[PDB]
């Protein structure tokens, strides 16, 4: 009835949930490759979701592990630890104090369960690649978000296997409403969205109403929705924002996956993809790039936003950004 000494290392580790920088690496280590299992089942404790939407137990460990188990272990950064770190990043976010109280929990729910199967059964290339290479998802998806089309569809079908149904006893609207969010989070995750999402974030804080006490009005489901999707999003591009131990392992597993991409171009190449070749084109300017035209121009947004809950994490990423910037000749 106690656990075992793996299993404590392991509970010891995940005692830092609630915290950025987690070391979802060694979770994964720990947990015999289990972190996606492992931290959606710490949160749902932990957030009351369980109770909440009479989820049973074993349902969801089945769902969960069923889910992990069609991430890819043979995809270098597109896989498990990624929808682990994902989810744990939007748990985060999800507690900043400018947004205390501010949505309910079907709402933390669909932000939750979005960020676990955002990118399940992800075959470890690109949109792009898939389209120009006439594939069957590319053809199956009308050439649109493929790949964000594909990770939904294999989401929601998952529960129907074998007692996979975690929402089992949610009412017909609640899992209308649920399904609805989690379609469109999971699609704002295609980073041909992020120029319009970044505009109307930007917007938001523009006009940025305030409750009672410094956190925030949204009082329509148009900016909820948008506040979810952007914040979810933030948490898929929160890799430069972790302590650089744990950037450079994401950027290893990124460069490995996209020189993959090159290499399964060559015979094909539909002719070279961006700055992917040792060849040519370092990788510390790619992640130099990537920070200054992506991910900080939204943190940034996204910091205003909760300010001053983010200023932490925006200077991290600072950091990070002069150290790859100083590695270069
Ligand atoms: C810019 O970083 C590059 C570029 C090439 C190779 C490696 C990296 C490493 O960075 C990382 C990227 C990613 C992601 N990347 N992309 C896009 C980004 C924009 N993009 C280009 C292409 C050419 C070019 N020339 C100048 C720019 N520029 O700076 O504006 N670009 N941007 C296409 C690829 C995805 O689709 C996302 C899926 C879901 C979320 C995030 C994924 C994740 C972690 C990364 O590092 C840990
Ligand atoms: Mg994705
Ligand atoms: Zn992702």
């Amino acid at each position: 009835g106690v656990k075992t000494e793996q299993e404590d290392v392991l509970a010891k580790e995940l005692e830092d949930v609630n915290k950025w920088g987690l070391h979802v690496f060694r979770i994964a280590e720990l947990s015999g490759n289990r972190p996606l299992t492992v931290i959606m089942h710490t949160i749902f404790q932990e957030r009351d979701l369980l109770k909440t939407f009479k989820i049973p137990v074993d349902t969801l460990i089945t769902y969960l592990m069923t889910l992990e188990d069609h991430y890819h272990a043979d995809v270098a950064y597109h896989n498990n630890i990624h929808a682990a770190d994902v989810v744990q990043s939007t748990h985060v976010l999800l507690s900043t104090p400018a947004l205390e109280a501010v949505f309910t929990d079907l709402e933390i729910l669909a932000a939750i369960f979005a960020s676990a199967i955002h990118d399940v059964d992800h075959p470890g290339v690109s949109n792009q690649f898939l389209i120009n290479t006439n594939s069957e998802l590319a053809l199956m998806y009308n050439d649109s978000s493929v790949l964000e089309n594909h990770h939904l569809a294999v989401g929601f079908k998952l529960l129907q296997e074998e007692n996979c149904d975690i929402f089992q006893n949610l009412t017909k609207k609640q899992r209308q409403s649920l399904r609805k969010m989690v379609i469109d989070i999971v699609l704002a995750t295609d980073m041909s969205k992020h120029m319009n999402l970044l505009a109307d974030l930007k917007t938001m804080v523009e006009t940025k109403k305030v409750t009672s006490s410094g956190v925030l009005l949204l009082d329509n489901y148009s900016d909820r929705i948008q506040v979810l999707q952007n914040m979810v999003h933030c948490a898929d591009l929160s890799n430069p924002t972790k302590p650089l131990q744990l950037y450079r392992q994401w950027t290893d597993r990124i460069m490995e996956e996209f020189f993959r991409q090159g290499d399964r171009e060559r015979e094909r190449g539909m002719e070279i993809s961006p700055m992917c070749d040792k060849h040519n084109a370092s990788v510390e300017k790619s992640q130099v790039g990537f920070i200054d035209y992506i991910v900080h121009p939204l943190w940034e947004t996204w910091a205003d936003l909760v300010h001053p809950d983010a200023q932490d994490i925006l200077d991290t990423l600072e950091d990070n950004r002069e150290w790859y910037q100083s590695t270069i000749p």
